[PDB]
C-alpha cells in the first residue's frame, strides 16, 4: 500500500515550547492513505533525557507529563533521538516515499520546529508543505462555530493518542465543513 499520496502524521511531546532550550521526549507517527484511512502506526518512542533537561519543565509540562506516565517512561528509556529517528525512518520508508507527504497534525508547525533543530534527518523526509488540522478548526470557529460543539477531544498528551485524535478531527471536518 506504499504510495506517494499517503500522509505522514506526527506528534511530539517536549520539555517546553522553545526548540533551542527544550527537548523531544516522545514521538509517534501514523500513516494514512489520502482518504485518511489509517494504514499503519509507527514507533511510539519515549526518548531518554537526563534530569537536567527534565528540570527545565514548567508546571504545565511537569504535571502533564508526569500524570500521563511519560516522565517515568522517559527516565526508563534507553532510546536516544538518533535511534528514534532511525526507527521512525525505517517505518516510514515502508509506506511513503521520501519528500512526498506534507507534515500532518495539529499546529504541526511547532513539531516541525523541533524536527528542524533536533531531528533534521527526519524533517527532511517530509514535503515542505503542512497539513494543519487546526487551520480548519480556526476557520470553522469563525465561519460556523456551532459545528465545533459536535466534536470533542480527550487531549491526553500521549503522542499516539493525540495524533489519532488529529486524524479523527480531520475526518469530522470532512463530513461537517467540506463538500468534497
Ligand atoms: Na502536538
Amino acid at each position: 500500500s506504499f504510495s506517494d499520496q499517503n500522509l505522514i502524521w506526527i506528534d511530539l511531546e517536549m520539555t517546553g515550547l522553545d526548540p533551542e532550550m527544550h527537548k523531544i521526549i516522545e514521538m509517534a507517527t501514523i500513516v494514512t492513505d489520502s482518504e485518511l484511512n489509517i494504514l499503519a502506526e509507527g514507533p511510539v518512542i519515549a526518548i531518554h533525557q537526563p534530569e537536567s533537561e527534565l528540570a527545565k519543565m514548567d508546571e504545565w509540562c511537569t504535571t502533564t507529563h508526569t500524570a500521563s506516565g511519560l516522565v517515568a517512561r522517559v527516565r526508563q528509556s534507553q532510546v536516544s533521538e538518533e535511534e528514534a529517528i532511525d526507527q521512525t525512518l525505517a517505518f516510514l520508508k515502508q509506506w511513503v516515499p521520501e519528500g512526498k507527504s506534507p507534515i500532518c497534525g495539529n499546529s504541526i508547525g511547532q513539531d516541525r520546529r523541533f524536527l528542524y533543530k533536533h531531528m533534521p534527518r527526519l524533517e527532511a523526509y517530509f514535503h515542505y508543505r503542512y497539513i494543519d488540522v487546526s487551520t480548519i478548526k480556526e476557520l470553522t470557529r469563525r465561519w460556523q462555530p456551532e459545528v465545533l460543539k459536535e466534536f470533542s477531544k480527550t487531549g491526553s498528551h500521549l503522542a499516539l493518542d493525540d495524533i489519532r485524535e488529529s486524524i479523527a478531527e480531520l475526518q469530522f471536518y470532512r463530513k461537517a465543513v467540506f463538500k468534497i
